[PDB]
């Protein structure tokens, strides 16, 4: 393999080198001879054993020792020699809080799809490896929520839940994400709330939930700990900060009666630091625009409204030329960052986000030797090639730590 | 070395691609680094030893096409193409296999959004063209043929192939038309941008340019390796649009005009081994070439901020989405305006539209379709069209379109 590799932004012809790739550890899913960086996802009861161990530990410790320039100290082989007497002796080994700060910290800034990571070094990481039971969760998720929130002012934060063991104890928020809206499928087909959540609120209702069977009902949490089966909480919903979405031009725009959350807060993901797994890690920041505005609201199997704000806009919808929907799109998404900002919710225009993401990458190849990222997830859903992502080439490699995705738990879960 | 499968998340439609496990071409990534992002992924003149496989390989897919694999017309073109790379270090294309040639490389062309059309190719034969002249002569017929009064038709000339490199027929304009570039006393840029270097490269060979905002290039013709020549297109050949719009009268206050025929003219045509490096090809614009990249890059003409002003939209923050908002506006535009002029346009939703239709017939009777997303999915309003939720295999087939340098790189003059 080469040790350097070039990327070209077309739009300034800035020339960037990455020697970071070197480093990368996981499959791409790529090969010489077929490409599948278009593709979303390229046992779980299977733990690592001590030989695959051993050198995973290693590899981020030295990563880890690196980083706060004590390479090859004392202290840097006290650290190895004691980690592999405990993988030694149980098969596995405990993180040091200054280690799971890291870790975590680096997951993000390794995570080629995520845009936001100008701002990965500032994460506040709630350590919650202490917990035993499902109300224990659903208080640590309060805090993470309460605290990211607020109360507009959005701080990034996660909270750690233990590691995998033996794969029959894992900890997992069957949530998708901590706030989210349900979805009820109709005798009739059709959806009320949110297409995407349709199963996921079918399970919560078997579980025991009395669904007000409204548009925007915040789902119960489902919280697995130490592998019994999951409880659901209600979140306080003074804890859930939302926001209606109004049009500064449109006196008709509030008519359509939407609204959405501030917190984006994903609690599916895999974290993976030194080889340990930590099946649940919810994670949050801040909305960009477009996430809400393009496909929460427009995509045609979520909230799919383009129609009702075109026709309230009198476009010509019969022919596709008029583009009416691309019309749509931008007012819906006029009224999201109107709406945030006007309620001092933190938000994100596409814009400011990709011109802060070029920044990003620019510092990181000059500082770190490389940035990966995936172009087909960087590049805004809407008005592409005016960001300039659009026309800077990528380099998709994968760094541990780093954030995996891992099947649904209702897929694998077995019932008490 | 398995059957795989790509999912549409809108529609849940799942496509088994067993097409790629006959690729032979990289594609530039590797197990460990995805270079799906690169514009050009990482002398050029085989031998007859590279040569023969090649060959054999392309003359068995077009007789396995045509439903007579190892047939006697096989077995004995494969021994008259053999006998001649043995003889003379090359070999001819039959007409057919030419015609199937290039269609072919269309057919497999990744980023082309617009391949359901693929065999609809008229295919021009130049290959016994030797003369600038001759170049010009047969660009002529081409342009002629393909626009046909606005109701545009796919058309490729095929000039002769590469020998020793020291006798490449190259078109040095990137397209057969294209509007002019001109670097300003004062640093700003009249016209477009993206000719700056190729318009002063014409000036230099004695071009006399109107320094205008929108002046056709002539055409640089180089033949058998010499030095190229200068040629001005026909005035009545070169169908142009003026671009106004349906609501805003303004809008053709702002002088803008776009040509109708897109033709590559840059490109290598690859088949069964043999280097096409003069093959421009044309089909029809998509709305968003013209309206979202040539009008809005700012490496181009940049004109939003233009077209905003007269909106008069707010501009001070970003978060007003002026930007978005006058993109629109533009495209609609470009779209009212070729329409209205009876010129064949696409919109980008019609055209991924088609895409996807084209990918479930090619999954249907050729098990794939390789299909580049970062190139298929529109530049504006990418997710509310069917491809971006549309996964994709992009893989490397023959015969193909690829890449060349830049001619005034290479040639040595005399
Ligand atoms: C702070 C502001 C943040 C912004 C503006 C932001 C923005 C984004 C966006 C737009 C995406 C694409 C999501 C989609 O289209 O589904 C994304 C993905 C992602 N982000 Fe960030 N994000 C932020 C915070 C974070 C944090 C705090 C973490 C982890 C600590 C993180 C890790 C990730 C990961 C792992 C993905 C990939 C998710 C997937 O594959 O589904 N992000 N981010
Ligand atoms: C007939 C209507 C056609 C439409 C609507 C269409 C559409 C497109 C579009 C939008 C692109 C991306 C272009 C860019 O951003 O530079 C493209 C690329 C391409 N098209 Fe098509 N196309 C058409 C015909 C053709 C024909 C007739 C050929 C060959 C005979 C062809 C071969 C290609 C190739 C090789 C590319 C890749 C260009 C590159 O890599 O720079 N297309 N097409
Ligand atoms: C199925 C139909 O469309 C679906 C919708 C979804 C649209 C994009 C999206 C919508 C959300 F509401 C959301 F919460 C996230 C979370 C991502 C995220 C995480 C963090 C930490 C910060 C931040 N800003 N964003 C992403 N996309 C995956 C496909
Ligand atoms: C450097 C960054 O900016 C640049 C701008 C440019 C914008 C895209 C573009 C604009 C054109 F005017 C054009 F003719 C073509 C030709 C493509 C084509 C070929 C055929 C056969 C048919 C058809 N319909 N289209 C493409 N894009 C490559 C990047
Ligand atoms: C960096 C990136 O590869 C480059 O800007 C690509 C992105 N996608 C594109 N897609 C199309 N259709 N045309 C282009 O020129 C580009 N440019
Ligand atoms: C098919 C394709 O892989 C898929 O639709 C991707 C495209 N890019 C995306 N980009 C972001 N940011 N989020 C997404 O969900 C997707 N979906
Ligand atoms: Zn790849």
């Amino acid at each position: 393999c080469p040790r350097f590799l070039k990327v070209k932004n077309w739009e300034t012809e800035v020339v960037l080198t990455d020697t970071l790739h070197l480093k990368s550890t996981l499959e791409t899913g790529c090969t010489e001879y077929i490409c599948m960086g278009s593709i979303m996802h390229p046992r779980p009861e299977d733990v690592a054993t001590k030989d695959q161990l051993f050198p995973l530990a290693k590899e981020f410790i030295d990563q880890y020792y690196s980083s706060i320039k004590r390479f090859g100290s004392k202290a840097h082989m006290e650290r190895l020699e004691e980690v592999n007497k405990e993988i030694d002796t149980t098969s596995t080994y405990q993180l040091k809080d200054t280690e799971l700060i890291y870790g975590a910290k680096h997951a993000w800034r390794n995570a080629s799809r995520c845009v936001g990571r100008i701002q990965w070094s500032k994460l506040q990481v709630f350590d919650a490896r202490d917990c035993t039971t499902a109300h224990g969760m659903f208080n640590y998720i309060c805090n993470h929520v309460k605290y990211a929130t607020n109360k507009g002012n959005l701080r990034s934060a996660i909270t750690i839940f233990p590691q995998r063991t033996d794969g029959k104890h894992d900890f997992r928020v069957w949530n998708s994400q901590l706030i989210r809206y349900a979805g009820y499928k109709q005798p009739d087909g059709s959806t009320l709330g949110d297409p995407a959540n349709v199963q996921f609120t079918e399970i919560c209702i078997q579980q025991g939930w009395k669904p007000p069977r409204g548009r925007f009902d915040v789902l119960p949490l489902l919280l697995q700990a130490n592998g019994n089966d999951p409880e659901l909480f209600q979140i306080p919903p003074e804890l859930v900060l939302e926001v209606p979405i109004r049009h500064p031009k449109f006196e008709w725009f509030k008519d359509l009666g939407l609204k959405w959350y501030g917190l984006p807060a994903v609690s599916n993901m895999l974290l993976e630091i030194g080889g340990l797994e930590f099946s649940a890690c919810p994670f949050s920041g801040w909305y960009m625009g477009t996430e809400i505005g393009v496909r929460d609201y427009c995509d045609n199997s979520r909230y799919n409204i383009l129609e009702e704000v075109a026709k309230k806009m009198n476009l010509d919808m019969r022919k596709t030329s008029s583009l009416w929907k691309d019309q749509a799109l931008v007012e819906i998404n006029i009224a999201v960052l109107y709406s945030f900002q006007s309620d001092k919710v933190t938000i994100v225009d596409h814009h400011s986000a990709t011109e802060s993401f070029i920044k990003h990458m620019e510092n990181e190849y000059r500082c770190r030797g490389g940035c990966p990222a995936d172009w087909v997830w960087i590049v805004p859903p809407m008005s592409g090639s005016i960001t300039p992502v659009f026309h800077q080439e990528m380099l998709n490699y994968r760094l541990t730590p780093s954030f995996e995705y891992q099947p649904d738990p209702w897929n694998t879960h077995v019932w008490k």
